[PDB]
RNA sequence: CCCCCCCCCCCCCCCCCCCCCCCCCCCCCCCCCCCCCCCCCCCCCCCCCCCCCCCCCCCCCCCCCCCCCC
RNA sequence: CCCCCCCCCCCCCCCCCCCCCCCCCCCCCCCCCCCCCCCCCCCCCCCCCCCCCCCCCCCCCCCCCCCCCC
C-alpha cells in the first residue's frame, strides 16, 4: 500500500535528543556569585540608588538585575538550575561587609557586598551619585516621598521589567528589537519613568543585551526566574507587570505556527493548493510535536534550546509563503523580515486575504449546492 | 489535514507556570507584627474606641483592621499564610501590656499592645479621644446602650466590611472605586452609621486603600482571612453582611467573561460574524481554562495573580467588542471604562440588544422554515 | 414559508410577449422587389462583373446581394418572410429586358433587369466597366480563365459572405466592427481576393452596412435566407464558407451568457460571494428562459427583437461584474467595451481567474478535509 | 444552483438549421443531362473503350463516369435527388442515335448518344482510339478475351471505383490527396491495371476532380448513387470494391472525433488536466450530437454540408490538442496537417502515449490502493 | 501588560394525629408389576525419495535557525 | 381605496477541413439402437328434524343574524 510509504522524521528526531543516555557537562568559565534570601534587601537597595541618581550610569545594571534576580530564586535553587542546564559552577558566597573610606576628607561609612563580578569601587560610586542626586532633588523640591527613594521594595523588579522585555526581543538574534523595547518600555511604566530619575530604558536595555550575550547562563537563570515568579499566589503591581511582559516572551521565535494557525482559521483557499497539500503531512506533523512538547517549548528560541530547529516551518515553503502571505493580507506582518520562498503563492494569499475584508468570505456552493 | 493545525496558547502556559520546578521567596522588609487569639479582644476595644469616637482621625484604621484579621486567623495561620504566599516573614509577637502616664495631672492606667507598627502613644490618644467622645455624648444624651460602646463584639467587624467594599474595587488599579465604595457603605450599614459616631466609609477606605498599596501582602492575607471566615458555620448579621460584600469582590477584574455568557445568552445575532467565528475556537479555550481553574480564578485579579493575563478576552478585538456592545446594549454596562477596539461590531451588537427589547425575539425560520 | 416569496419576471414576460391577440403591420414604404428563380443567373452575372471590375464602385453592392439572396429564397418565400416579419409590402415583379443605346457611336445591346430600386443606367455602367476592366486584364496576361470571369456560379455567394461577416458584426449598434470585418475578409477569402480585381471587403461591408441601415426587413430577409441556406443537404466550398461565417452570428449580442457558463466551468470563487448568491436564482432563471427559447433566440439582438433584452444578464451588476473579471483574467475578453459595474469583484475575479494559470487549481480539502 | 448556468448552443444550433420554414433553388446554370437505363450500356461501352484505349486520353473520364452512375440511378432518381439536393435543373433527354462519316474515305457507321455535355466529335474519336488500339493488341498477341474488351459489364465501374478513391479524399479540400488516390488504385485493382491498357489512375483522378470542382451538384449525385449501389443485395466483384472504396469515405473530415474516442480507450491521463475537465461538457455536448445525426453525418463534409461545422473538435484547443498528442504518441497521425493549438498538452499527451507501449498500462492503486 | 460597571441577604403560612380489625377451622400415610448382564469378526506394517546449486556490498543532492505587534 | 424610486439593450475573438486503410481465404452432408398398448377391484343410497312464540309508537329545551377600521 503507497499509504505506508511515510516517515515521521520530526517525532525520531525528538526520541534521539530525549533519549540521549550521555550528557555534557559545560565550564561557564568566571566564578558565579550565588546571592541568597539575605542580601535581596541590600541588592534592592541598590537598584534603588540605581534608579533614583538622574543622569545615570547603567554599565552595571544588568549584573546588579542579575544578581537580585538569583537573590530572589535564592541560593540552593539558582545553583540547581545551573547544574539542571549542564554547567559547571564555581558558587560564590556572597554576603554584606562595612567599609571605611575618607571622601571629601571626612570618614564615611559604607555597607557594600562581596561580590566578585562588582567590585567595591563601583557600589561605593552608585551610593556616592545617588546621594547627591537625592540632595539635589530634595533641594529643588524640598520633601521628599516613599515614591521618590531607594527603599521602595519594586526599585528592583522594574529592572526585571525591562530585562523582561529584552527578553521578549532576544530571538532576533541581535539588537534590533531596541527600539520596540524603549517604545514599550514607555508605553508601559511611564508612572515609574516619572518617579525615577534614572530609568532610562535605553542605557539598561543595553546592559542587560550585553549581560546576556556574555554569560548565556544567565538567559536560562532569568528565564527559570521568571517561571517561578510567575507561578506565585500574587504580589505588587509590579510584579503582576513584569508577569505579563515575561509572559509576553512566550512564543518568541515560533510567530509563524500562530500565523498559520490563524491562516486555517481565516480558512485562505491557497491552502488548497497542490503542493501546500503536499506538505500538509509534515505541517501537521510539526504541529502535533509543538502540542507533545506543550508549556516548555515557548522559551526554547529565547533559550537556544537545540530543538528549536525542530519546531521551523520555513522547512515547507509552499506552506510558509502562504501562511507569510496570508499574514500580509491581514494587515499584521509588520516589519516581520521573513521573506517568503515561493513569491507566486504569497501573493496569491495576500489578495485573498485582502479581499477576505471587502468580500467578507466567500461560501462553496460551487460543487452542489 | 487542516483540522489539526491548532495551538493550545492558554492551557500550555498554564501548564507552564503550574509545573515549575524552582520557588522565589520574597522579604517583606518591615517585620510582620503576628497578634494571636489572646489579643482579638483588645483588637477588637481599639476598633470600637475608634468607632464610637466622632470627628475620628482613621489615619490608622486600616492597620488596625488587618491586626484584627490576623489576630482572628490566629498566629499559627496568619504565618502560614505568609510562608505559602512565598514571604520571608520577621513574625512578630504581640502581647498586652500596662502603661502609666499622667495627663491632666492625674495618673492613668492604659492597656496597650507591643505593635512594632503602631506606637503606644497612637493607642493612648485614641483611648482618650474616644473616652472624652464618650463623655460628651453620654452628657447629651444621659445613659449609653450595649449599641453606642466600644465592647461590642462586631466592630471589628464593621471596619471589615469597610476592607471588604475596598477589596471589591481594588481591581480597578487605583482609588477611582472610592465612590462606589462610600454609595455601598451608606446603603449597606446605614444602621451603624446611626449607632458609631466614628463610621466614616471615606477615611476607612482610604486608610484601607493606603495599607493595600503599602502592603501587597496584607492583601493576600485578608483575602484568604475572607475565606476563611465565609467558610464559618455561622455567626451574627455583620458577619453576614461581611460574608455577602466580600462575596461581591468574586470575579472582580474578570466582567467580560460574565458579559460573554450573557451575550451568548440573549443570542446576539453578531456573535455570527465571520471574525467573532474565527475568534471562537480561542474563545472557548479561554472558558474551559476558567471552568479548569474553577473556585480559585476569582481573585486572581485582586491578589495580582501572575496567571490573571490567562484569562483575559481583549486579545480576541471582535469577540470583545461584540460583548461589550450586547452590554452597552441591555443597558448593564455603567461607566465601564473598557473601549472597544472593532467600533462597527460593537454598534452592530449595541443597536441589535436594543431591538432585542422593543423587538423580543427573532425567529430563525429563514433558510428551511 | 419564506420561500414562497418569489416572482419569476422574466417567464412572465416571456408570456405576455408570446400570448399576444393583437398584431401590428408595418408599412415599409418604398416598394420591394421581389425577384425569383428566373433571373437568379442575371443577378449572380451581375455580382460576377462586379467582382471582375478593379478599382470599382460598390455603392450598389448591397442593394445587388440582397436581390440575389432574395432570388435564391424566390418570391414566394421572400413574400411570406416579410409578411412574417409584420410588413405591408408592394411586391415587384422583376423580368429581364434588352435595352439598345449607342455608347462610342456603335449600336449596342444590354440585358437588364426591372428593378425599381436599380436603375437602367447603373446596370449599364456596371457593364461598361466590367467589360473594359476584363478587355485591360486580358490584354495584359493574355487568356482568362473560369477564375477571371462573371460566369462563376459563386460570385454572389462571395458578397453575401462579405454580407454575412456584416451581420455578424451589426449587433454593436454602428460600423465599429468594420475593422474587424476587413481582418476576416482579408484571413478567409484570400485567393478569391487574388482571384477578383473588384473584392474589396470595405467598400462591400460599407455597401451592407448601409443597406441594413436603411432598410431593417432586408436583415430579416437575410437571416432567414442565411438560416434557409445553411438547411440545405451540401453546394459548393463557397456556399460551406457563407455557412461557417453565417452561423458565426449565432449568439452575437449575448456573449455574457456564453462568459458566465465559461465561469461556472473555471470554477472562480466570487462566484461565492454572498451578492452573486443573492442574485443566482434570477440568472439561472434567464438560463432557463435562453434553453427554452432554443435556437430562434440565438439571432434576437441582430433582429433587433423586442424580447432580446429578457436576455440581458448586465441586471446582475454582481454576477455579471464576477464573469467580465472572469473573461479578463483567462485572456479573452479582448476588446469588449462593456464595463463591470462593480469593481471589487470585478478585480477580485480576474485575480482569481489569472492565478488559475499560474496556480493550476484550489481544491476544497478545507473544511472537512 | 450552479448547475443551471448552462447553454446547450450545438443543439440549439442543429434545431435552427433543421427547423427553417423556407428553402432556398439554386440554378445549376448549364442543363442537366439525365440518362436513363436505356444508355446504360451504351454508356459502359463508352467507358470499356476508353479503358482498353493505352496512351489514352482521360479529359472527359469524369463526365462519362458522372453519366454511367446517373444512368444507373435512372432519370427518375437522377431528378428527384437534385431536386432534394435544392436545384433548378433543366432535364436534358439522352437517347442513342446514329451517325454517318467517312475517315480514311471509307463510310463509317458510328452508334453515339445525345449529349449536351459530351459532343459527338469526341465519341467518335473515343471510339477510333479505342478500335485502332484494339487492333494494335490484336495484331501483338493474336486473339483477345473477354478479359480485354469494351463490352466488359464493370468497365464503367472500375472508373466509378476510381471516383470513389478521389471522394474519399475530397474532404482536403483541394487535390492533395492525389498521391494517396494513385496508391491505393495501385494497391487495389492492380489486376484491372495488367488487364485495361488505358486504366490510368492519375489521369482519370484528375478528371473526377476537374468534374466535382466545376460541378458541386454532381457530388451529390454521386454520393447518392454511392449510398443506392451500397444498399444492393448484391453484385460482382468490383462492384463489391466500389463499395469498399466508398465507405472508406464515411466520416471523411471527422477523423478528431474517431481519434477522441480512441483517446478515451487508451485512457490517456493529459484527459485528466483541468482545461480538459472544463471543456468536456461541450466536448460530450458534441458527440450526443453526432451520435443524434447518426449515418448521414458520415458524409457531411464531402457534401459540404453546412451542418458539417457543428461537429467540429478544434472549438476546444486543450481536447484537440490532448487528442492529437495521443495519435501522434500512438504512432497513427501520419501526415495529418492539423496541429495543435496548445503545444503544452500535445506534448504531454504525446510522451504519455509512447510510454502506453513500453510501460503497457498505468494502474490507480494511488489513493487508497 | 492586565484591569476599569452595578450589586449585601432576608421578609408568607403552617404542629402532627383521630376509623375498623386477632388469627385459625376441610380431607388426606406411603407403597404394591415385570426384568441380571453378556454372546460376532478382527494384530499392525509393506512404495519411492538426502539436501543444495543464480546474482548481488552500501553510499553519493541541497540545507543552520531566527526576525512583527502586544 | 390603491399607488408613488431607479433603470433601454448591445459592444471581444473566431470559417471548416487535412492521416492510413477494400474485403475475403480452413475443415465439415446428415443419419444408424431398442420398443405397440392394455390386463385388478368396485353401483349409489339408508338417521333425526316444519317454522314460530317477549316487550315496545315517536316526540317534548333554548336560540334570528349582524354591528370596527381601511
Amino acid at each position: 500500500a503507497l499509504s505506508k510509504v511515510k516517515l515521521n522524521d520530526t517525532l525520531n528526531k525528538d526520541q534521539l535528543l530525549s533519549s540521549s543516555k550521555y550528557t555534557i557537562q559545560r565550564s561557564t568559565g568566571d566564578s558565579i556569585d550565588t546571592p541568597n534570601y539575605d542580601v535581596q534587601k541590600h541588592i534592592n537597595k541598590l537598584c534603588g540608588m540605581l534608579l533614583i541618581t538622574e543622569d545615570a550610569n547603567h554599565k552595571f545594571t544588568g549584573l546588579i538585575g542579575m544578581l537580585y534576580a538569583m537573590s530572589r530564586l535564592g541560593r540552593e535553587d539558582t545553583i540547581k538550575i545551573l547544574r539542571d542546564a549542564g554547567y559547571h559552577v564555581k558558587a560564590n558566597g556572597v554576603d554584606v561587609t562595612t567599609h571605611r573610606q575618607d571622601i571629601n576628607g571626612k570618614e564615611m561609612k559604607f555597607e557594600v557586598l562581596t561580590l566578585a563580578s562588582l567590585t567595591t569601587e563601583i557600589q561605593i560610586n552608585i551610593e556616592i551619585e545617588s546621594r547627591k542626586s537625592y540632595k539635589k532633588m530634595l533641594k529643588e523640591m524640598g520633601e521628599v516621598a516613599p515614591e521618590y527613594r531607594h527603599d521602595s521594595p519594586d526599585c528592583g523588579m522594574i529592572i526585571l521589567c525591562i530585562a523582561a522585555l529584552v527578553i521578549t526581543k532576544l530571538a532576533a538574534g541581535d539588537r534590533s528589537g531596541l527600539t520596540a523595547v524603549i517604545r514599550r518600555a514607555n508605553n508601559v511604566l511611564k508612572n515609574e519613568m516619572k518617579r525615577y530619575k534614572g530609568l532610562l530604558p535605553k542605557d539598561i536595555a543595553n546592559s542587560f543585551y550585553e549581560v546576556f550575550e556574555k554569560h548565556p547562563h544567565f538567559i536560562d537563570v532569568f528565564v527559570h526566574f521568571g517561571i517561578a515568579q510567575s507561578s506565585t499566589r500574587g504580589g505588587s503591581r509590579v510584579e503582576g507587570i513584569f508577569a505579563g511582559l515575561f509572559m509576553n516572551a512566550y512564543g518568541a521565535g515560533q510567530v509563524m505556527l500562530r500565523w498559520g494557525v490563524l491562516a486555517k482559521s481565516v480558512k485562505n483557499i491557497m491552502l488548497g493548493h497542490a503542493s501546500v497539500q503536499a506538505e500538509m503531512e509534515q505541517v501537521v506533523e510539526v504541529y502535533e510535536y509543538a502540542q507533545k512538547l506543550g508549556g516548555e517549548a515557548g522559551f526554547y528560541h529565547i533559550l537556544n534550546n537545540p530543538k528549536a530547529s525542530l519546531l521551523s516551518l520555513t522547512q515547507f515553503p509552499h506552506f510558509s509563503s502562504v501562511v507569510l502571505g496570508n499574514a500580509a493580507g491581514l494587515g499584521i506582518m509588520g516589519e516581520y523580515r521573513g521573506t517568503p520562498r515561493n513569491q507566486d503563492l504569497y501573493d496569491a494569499a495576500k489578495a485573498y486575504a485582502e479581499q477576505l475584508k471587502e468580500n467578507g468570505v466567500i461560501n462553496y456552493s460551487v460543487l452542489d449546492l
